[PDB]
């Protein structure tokens, strides 16, 4: 059975960069429905897969990825943010920035293309590729998560669904990005990479 | 040379079911973008294609069918609402509507299931089959055209992605498409079915 | 504990129409092998179901469908086919070919078209829609099982992956198609078809 | 105006490895008419386009990414075998593969699973990824050209589809790629990774 996480914050302790009607809404309403969604979705997986039945199997495919993927990404999306954060990270993980996309700013600016390139629902992922050694940026549409369909170890993600900026920045989804580096949380960034560099 | 049409009504002329921010937001800055990209891809692909170079060509291909399509959708959307519209539409349509779907509030159920179940980005369609004589409900992701991807005849649209609703609406999409039966211009959906039925 | 469907007749049974080494390795050899991996997926399934882990569910799912619809198509398959196949099928299922589709001729232009049609590895399919309650036509990627990606009863599925007829009609698949119609089995084909009627 | 190339070695060049046979069909019958059916959407294409009809030309997208990549992938597939070819790279390339691959027999390996990998039709490619300057190994549906698609400059590919070896090496794939390692052209693989250094 899977629970909406408790956000490690005050809904408002984004402010301004990200409001607080977005972070409730978002938080207490589109990840709250992918859970409860996820967990309906598993239940009935058990029931086709105890039965045998292929076809209910694959059926319910695109509701377990979608609402899956929901919960995973938001789960993470919300550690990767605090009202502290910002700056720049610093040891290991700013050097194998330094060395997989040059400086910190040319990553922010990949980073950023790579968000801003999404046609339609999507998210803008900082990834490490564990086969490479390196560090790597993708983007997955819809609800699709890093892991789950790319292998990339998730390290910074950032959502790029209209529901995750339009209240606040409408259509101008570039000043959403501009805005989201403030909040960067770079200590639960390093720990993911610290995490999977070993 | 693409342009972005004027609407054929006030941007609060659909208040309250779809408010003028919306509108005004929807039409000058979404559509507006689209058309704008759509006639930088087109005159992009003219010189790949010149020039023999199917590369370009192909990669051109995400591009126009985003821009292109987001241009197609929405100008069929805008005429598809009105200030007077609402209710139920007569003659053959109607008769069509009743004989493909049930009734009129089945046939409502399925659309809106249609919408409500697009999962992410997307539209919700009713539509012409040319095929098979009869009508048909189609959903279609981010800005795929009904007629370009399906073949289908596009016939009422309903834009189900973020921005058309959830400045008023938020996460709730179902009321908004409940709202929506408020404003559908009958007499342009009508105007479309007969154009095809021949 | 899924298993593998003993075929319906002898590996030659279908001269010439399509020789009995085309059935041989088509059912011995890659029908059973969809069958093992298939089990051997489901079995990471229950584990990763039990752990909670959504990331290799949404991992296996490649796999899934790929092993369990290539073992749902094919099962299928065997049964559509039959030594004394051929010609067409009588009563109702022929009523709504002729009403659904014109005349049984142009039907098998349609399915021969879709089945044509598809670019790559794939199934062309005659299908039964429970929605709106009669015949429909339809084409599946790779080993996308027609139910559970479309939700369509099938009744007839044409196998067009290269290795259906690569070794007997060469890179000429409407070679394969014109023959197979000698081998359909009618008698099959109705009886699925009123088993989703009433 | 998009032409046919000669092969640059004879249809039987590459025997054993892969029999004339194989090579006679998929060049002379398949390629050809890959780049005769592409002509012929291109030529829809500029008639479209001048139209401004922007649904018939999102309708000749899988028409034109199916046969104009056919066509570039099959024009890079010849380049990339040759009778004396077998072995491996020297030089720079072979210092990029053990640098970028750990070695050259992991590489093989990788690529292989790449290839081995492709579920339905498809191609296994090694290209070049001009932003991160390194090597990289992918994999791509049906015709879908690697550059058009990803925008990674293809230096090998090793097409997979079913026709590319299941006269000779029937439904075991490995065999093939196994085979095929023998007549690569490493000589051109290097000209293409030469072009896109400097
Ligand atoms: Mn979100
Ligand atoms: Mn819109
Ligand atoms: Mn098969
Ligand atoms: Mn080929």
């Amino acid at each position: 059975k899977h629970s909406l996480p408790d956000l490690p914050y005050d809904y408002g302790a984004l402010e301004p960069h990200i409001n607080a009607q977005i972070m409730q809404l978002h938080h207490s309403k589109q990840h709250a429905a992918y859970v409860n969604n996820l967990n309906v979705t598993e239940e009935k997986y058990q029931e086709a897969l105890a039965k045998g039945d292929v076809t209910a199997q694959i059926a319910l495919q695109p509701a377990l990825k979608f609402n899956g993927g929901g919960h995973i990404n938001h789960s993470i999306f919300w550690t990767n943010l605090s009202p502290n954060g910002g700056g720049e990270p610093k040891g290991e993980l700013l050097e194998a920035i330094k060395r997989d996309f040059g400086s910190f700013d040319k990553f922010k600016e990949k980073l950023t293309a790579a968000s801003v390139g999404v046609q339609g629902s999507g998210w803008g992922w900082l990834g490490f590729n564990k086969e490479r050694g390196h560090l790597q940026i993708a983007a997955c549409p819809n609800q699709d998560p890093l892991q789950g369909t790319t292998g990339l170890i998730p390290l910074l993600g950032i959502d790029v669904w209209e529901h995750a900026y339009y209240l606040q920045y409408k259509n101008v989804r570039p000043d959403y990005l501009k805005a989201i580096w403030n909040v960067i949380n770079w200590e639960n960034v390093t720990e993911r990479y610290m995490a999977c560099k070993k």
